[PDB]
DNA sequence: CGGCTTACG
DNA sequence: GCCG
DNA sequence: CGTA
């Protein structure tokens, strides 16, 4: 079992679901407390279990697995022996965890904002609604749409959304394309949002595209919130999606890249978040190359790698290719 | 011990 | 919290 | 700060 998540396939569904869930509770709780190193280790240990070919049934099967030391092994041991881990259950029922989870779910609220509200004594969404002076416009939109945004987006919703985005994109710039990215490209059947990557085959034609796309969608009445409702290339918006006899709010992320950068942008925005962190760490620490969603930089030659495909990028990094479905770290 | 992904809005 |  |  390799030490980096980008060195092994990780399928969406696997054989250690309960164990990985518990470790991810501890990871999440570590993040709420600002302990990013502990979050990383608990996330990595959970991901190792996702990559295993069969269920862990005995403690001895953790021998030699990377990212399993005293703490993560004790969590697994307790789950194997009793079906529950006391530390995990204490986190689950704690007021701090439940409130930080609730608050950071709000679009526009991160750990730092949630933690400040917690320290001020706020605990519920209605507590926030009674203090609208504390809220940015983004947070007001996240708070008002929170119920809809807590409802999973279905794969059957995604096709309808892509067609409406493609219509606006085609008027904004004929020839521009829309590619589904994020969790749905990795094979997920539901999601917290829908992620799209937009480009044009002629380099440079994509300059200035996203404002034109957003104004066309807003004219169609489809945009419940976006940050520009001057030049921008990413938009994190709330969209109006049809439902039977009604509509529901859905989060949609739109990103524009030049076609020269499209393989890097596709790789970055396809995720998973941990897969990409691991891939970028691998690139820098093991290969001495700097990876981001725009390119891959050799800091000694001071040169950028040209890539025509995701396959190119894996080859550059000396990694076996993983299709999106196996990037579910 | 230092390190822990890396951008744009 | 774990790795190198 | 937020988003990814
Ligand atoms: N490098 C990097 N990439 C990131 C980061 N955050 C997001 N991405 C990339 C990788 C992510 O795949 C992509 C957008 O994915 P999401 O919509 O944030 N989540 P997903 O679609 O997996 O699941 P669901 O939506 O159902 O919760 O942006 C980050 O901090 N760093
Ligand atoms: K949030
Ligand atoms: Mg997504
Ligand atoms: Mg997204």
């Amino acid at each position: 079992m390799p030490a980096y998540a980008c060195q092994r396939p990780t399928p969406l569904t696997h054989h250690n679901t309960g164990l990985s869930e518990a470790l991810e509770i501890l990871a999440e709780a570590a993040g709420f407390e600002g302990s990013e190193g502990r979050l990383l280790t608990f996330c990595r240990a959970a991901s190792v279990l996702k990559a295993l070919p069969s269920p862990v049934t005995t403690l001895s099967q953790l021998q030699g697995l990377p990212h399993f030391g005293e703490h993560s092994s004790r969590v697994v041991q307790e789950l194997l022996e009793h079906g529950v881990c006391e530390e995990v259950e204490r986190v689950r029922r704690s007021e701090r965890y439940q409130t930080m989870k609730l608050f950071t779910q709000i679009f526009g609220v991160g750990v730092k904002t949630a933690d400040r509200w917690y320290r001020e004594g706020l605990r519920t969404l209605d507590d926030l609604r009674e203090q609208p002076q504390k809220l940015t416009q983004q947070q007001k939109a996240g708070l008002q749409h929170h119920q809809d945004l807590s409802t999973p987006v279905l794969r059957s919703d995604v096709d309808a959304l892509q067609q409406v985005v493609e219509e606006a994109v085609g008027q904004a710039l004929p020839g521009a394309t829309v590619t589904l990215t994020g969790g749905f490209r990795r094979g997920k059947l539901q999601g917290h949002d829908v992620d799209f990557l937009i480009t044009h085959p002629k380099e440079g034609q994509e300059a200035g595209l996203l404002p034109r796309v957003m104004c066309r969608l807003q004219d169609q009445g489809l945009i419940l919130y976006h940050q520009h409702q001057d030049a921008f290339e990413r938009s994190f918006c709330i969209f109006r999606l049809p439902q039977p006899g009604s509509w529901k709010a859905v989060r949609v992320d739109l990103v524009v890249a030049p076609v020269s950068q499209f393989p890097f942008a596709l790789l970055g925005w396809t995720g998973s978040k941990l897969f990409q962190r691991e891939l970028r760490r691998f690139s820098r620490k093991e290969k001495g190359l700097w990876l981001n969603s725009h390119g891959l930089f050799d800091p000694e030659q001071k040169t950028f790698f040209q890539a025509a495909s995701e396959e190119d990028i894996f080859r550059h990094l000396g990694l076996e290719y993983l299709p999106p479905e196996q990037r579910n770290a």
